[PDB]
């Protein structure tokens, strides 16, 4: 992996999470029996503008960037107990990343942070459509040749479609992760390449999941603030970013990751959190208090095959960045049993989200208002 | 007997009477030292340009209002509370005071959509002339309008509400005994006076509560379809309308009923169901399945003094008319334990609403999606 | 022709402005369809029997008549509106007769309810259709149930690219009965076959559109209360059911109707009304009062190709059954100009919905609160 | 001068002053015959187990509260209104009355999530000791807590509100002049006292209103980011903070400011923006595009007396901090005419909020999606 500065795995999964991943993968693998295989890829578009020509080495640099994130997701999913699942890239005969070029005949003065997303997305749609790729049904990364004050840094999508936006900078490459010269030059690469890994997670349907007591020496959760520590373990003794078991549970049912072209149900709907959702119900639901935590057990009514369940604790304020999450697998009857803790929590009230993970890639969510103390 | 006082045609289950006594003890402790209320249910009679008042309306609605007043008093007592009910504004002869309001529009200039707002505005002006603010009181607005033009509606909460009805020739609770045909004349009075008693319940903040397995021989729940059986026990062979124990629990914290002028909290807000609501939370919540039922137990976190909790089971479709409810009291720590059943239910999915009753007249509600079978 | 399935006549004449709108909308849609794949979609039919509920006699021939009657109706009504005779295609065998998939549910009627018959029959339809390679989650389907009233489902729900309609069979139900004045009854056949045509409109994404001043002698709008007058002509002074021009405009972008397999955008989302929606905006928007009406003109900002616009006037109460609608086409710049009236309206307040019709089958909707008088 | 009174460092545009004069004439007629208000903004100082009161807090917060009081008065007057501001509870010496409350919890048992509710509960009990109901008054809760634990928040509406802030050693408006470092001491005092003035605006029901093209040399709008420039004149660092004309219009109907005890209507409800709202409707509404702007004119249907109207332009993202607003008065028929601009805007889509200001202190709001260019 050294050619694209492959990141190491700087954490060890808890045995309960590894057992959850193996059971979820067994349930998903049975569901995948007999279904068509997926040929989906994460496509990359580079968008230039009238006074904004392409930056040097962008084809080689983004071959390194995408392959670094690709290997990262692969290595992190494996560290969680899944196979090394990750998105595939469109590669040329030499194994280098295919990059679609798009140009927008507008000067930067006619652009804004509000319009750079839609304008670059339309440009990406046109060039991708010319090669038979529908941006409305695929996962795409849109790279903009724009500066921070105008260009977009955003990610949004779900299991069957998503778009991520980023901006290129001169010499941006994962090889800079080791450079401690000059705010440092590794931290700069950490911010933007880690941000892209984070925004791509959103395009796969992942919300925010912050750090939790069960992983104090694992680095920062990628979907929390791990976008600021991605690859920082290669300099100055840092802890890096790890993919939370709950996020690995969610990605396991994404066709782009599991290589199986499952079909979405007609009632799959957007919700307040990222992803697509369907109605669910409980035959049994129990929230039992413990010291600085909660034991959540019950029985999901299986209207459809489902493989797992994810509980989030979310203090009021600060969006979902300060949340922590715990995963669990569902047996053949839909029963689950997990404990989620917040040691030393003094906020009293806290929001609990409960998300059932369906094999058809949708989710079912309920929200419960909980009081927690010692 | 002068206003044809209705009998009490049902017996409360012992557990519900014990809940009412425990709830009344909690409310009485909360009421210690608070100012007493002088609130009344005010009555306005609205005429229109070509629509003069019907004969005997002052005597007839003196009978109607005292009949509904005595019913609520008798039903609250049958539930285990004191005979709580709304007070009336009476003149020196002990007769109901009725404010006359006039709308300078012919009946042809009216509609079912505008009759409500227009008559309410006319009621505001006449009530303001006597120093009574319609925006902070409970009022019954009687319109001299025929069916299909006039309003029959009720809406409000614990500290304000308005009920709308239309007068008809000879409408009097004495007609409950009349078996002559006009639908007989007793059934007609049952429909209209029962509708007023039902819609007045809405003005107090009550949603719909249909009939339940725990009361098969009590008549029809007033807030279900008991508006069509109110007072029908006085003829033929009918079971009348009874005030559901869960509705009695909610009304006990209404100042108009308990005679105590408590203050509403600043965050009291309207919701999907009638009434005003504030946030709540649970320290423990358990929904345990039983045959054709569910046991709901847990511990409410008491951010404020609270006296009871009401669970509703509501099959999809048909609004909340087909719901059934079970009440329970809260101890000093917020603990509750109830069981709610739906015998023979084959619908599978059923909605469960859980409403904590706060002493400050607000409620805290959650909704859970539940699967139920045998 | 069409006498074999008792083809209905066209008992109304479109207003010239609406036919001109339809032609402009079809020109815009036709340009958008250039180069897009052709559609092979069909309206599939499933017949579900139960343990003590065997199939009724002649159901294969009767529903060949029923489905072909509704098919010819939509074709004739779309043509009467100024479009080509657009309609759904059916799956026919070598003899040209309707294909009906047989499904059996091994459950007695005592194991059914009005809440579960819908979902249970859908699951049975899913299993049998999958056996023939038909995914119920990506097609329009009619599920015919061998269940009686009060237990069986009568429902329609869906959008442009998927939908399901539910109905129940009754002995001898056939469109030939439209002429029968005995008692079977003609009104009986009108109600059930008209309900199916109406509910199929829901499955295509249509909400309710009641009758309007601009069509007083056209019969009852199918999506209003026309389900109760469908085919009531050919029986004495009946005026039938007509397809509102606004409903014809909406169906013209449905692949099942226009035969073009357009792709839905990723952000297509469900809303408060039936159909799928995307964000939109206006460059200019003017609501000018007229006597008992409103002039609505402006300029839609074209984020995507759009062909038409539909305005709804909806008095409060009574759901959207009492609404009236007016259509208008969009020029190449997004300009529109329409007038919508409600003569003699006395409600004062009225809700106005404005829905831009996109060529990709989605819509964009805003709601405005309007006061209207003479 | 004793409390370092701020100057007026901006001049209102003539059209806005005429709007204020017209709005105040309309409000004054509505106030005729209504009872006078004796409301005051009460101040509570909350200490904790290991957090004793800081030195001189009574004199320092007498200076802080009178400074904000004089600020609102001078700014309301500079806007064209009378010098409206909140009244304070003063002792015999004319010094601010500060209620002392104690929380029996060490700082280690506190958090940013609980500091608000816990200190609010402590303030409720002590204010109740003097007959002041926190649920029906405006209160400022000053906490003896450090940053990261203590609360800085404001929330409320016209008839009730609560502001939260934290005390710091030596915090006094006299520090506005100090240019020594701590990052200077005037900037520190500006942030904390400006935050309090800003959060108190939220407690009065004001959302965010950022800066606009019509006031480029007036400083920063208080309800935008003016909390960070409050008092910047007194040390020649910048132009300070000014009260936007749209905010002055909203505050003019607040009893705490106008001294008239008007009654809130029963249907006053919270919404997505701060304040309480009632339904409204338009007889005419026109949004006419101009170069880099929009002309908004029409006729509000007056269901109740209304005095003004406020338009917000809000680009997507960044919350409402980057919005700009324009005010306009309503004549006796509800007619209004304003123009709101965003020069050089390149984002295309922009959100427009339209808020009718009712004399009973509530508002009526609609939201329109607008496309804007040159
Ligand atoms: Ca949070
Ligand atoms: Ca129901
Ligand atoms: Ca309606
Ligand atoms: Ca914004
Ligand atoms: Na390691
Ligand atoms: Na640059
Ligand atoms: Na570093
Ligand atoms: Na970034
Ligand atoms: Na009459
Ligand atoms: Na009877
Ligand atoms: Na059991
Ligand atoms: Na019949
Ligand atoms: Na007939
Ligand atoms: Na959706
Ligand atoms: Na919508
Ligand atoms: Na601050
Ligand atoms: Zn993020
Ligand atoms: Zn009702
Ligand atoms: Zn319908
Ligand atoms: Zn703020």
């Amino acid at each position: 992996g050294a050619e694209f500065t492959r990141l190491p795995v700087s954490w060890t999964v808890n045995p309960r999470d590894a057992a959850n991943a193996r059971a979820a993968w067994k349930t998903l693998s049975a569901y995948h029996r007999g279904k068509p295989k997926s040929s989906r890829k994460l496509h990359v578009v580079y968008v230039t503008f009238k006074d904004r020509p392409a930056l040097e080495g962008y084809r080689e640099r983004y071959d390194h960037i995408l392959k670094n994130i690709q290997a990262y997701y692969a290595d992190q999913m494996q560290a969680n107990g899944f196979p090394p699942l990750t998105f595939q890239l469109d590669l040329d005969e030499r194994g280098k990343l295919v990059i679609h070029d798009a140009y927008v005949d507008k000067p930067m003065s006619e652009m804004s942070v509000q319009s750079s997303g839609p304008v670059s997305r339309e440009a990406a749609r046109k060039v991708l459509a010319s090669k038979g790729i529908d941006i409305e049904k695929e996962h795409v990364l849109v790279v903009c040749q724009l500066p921070d004050g105008v260009g977009p840094y955003y990610g949004g999508g779900f299991s069957h479609q998503g778009t991520g936006w980023t901006c290129d900078q001169e010499g941006l490459d994962p090889a800079s992760f080791l450079d401690t010269e000059m705010v440092t030059r590794g931290k700069n690469a950490t911010i933007y390449i880690g941000g892209t890994a984070h925004e791509l997670g959103h395009s796969f349907g992942l919300p925010h999941t912050g750090d939790g007591w069960n992983y104090p020496d694992a680095g920062a959760s990628l979907m929390g603030h791990g976008n600021s520590t991605y690859g920082d373990e290669l300099r100055h003794e840092g802890k890096g970013a790890y993919l939370a078991p709950t996020d690995a549970l969610k990605l396991a049912s994404v066709p782009l990751f599991n290589g199986v072209e499952t079909e979405l149900p007609a009632d799959a709907s957007f919700g307040r959190m990222l992803g697509k959702y369907v109605p669910g119900s409980f035959e049994r639901l129990e929230a039992i208090p413990v010291k600085d935590g909660l034991r959540l057990k019950g029985r999901v009514h299986l209207t459809r095959p489902a493989y797992g369940i994810v509980a989030h604790l979310d203090p009021p304020g600060g969006s979902d960045y300060d949340s922590n999450a715990v995963g669990a697998s569902l047996d053949e009857k839909g029963e689950f049993d997990l404990t989620i803790c917040r040691p030393g929590y003094k906020g009293g009230f806290i929001e609990m989200r409960v998300a059932v993970l369906n094999c058809d890639s949708t989710r079912s969510m309920i929200t419960l208002p909980v009081w927690m103390d010692a």
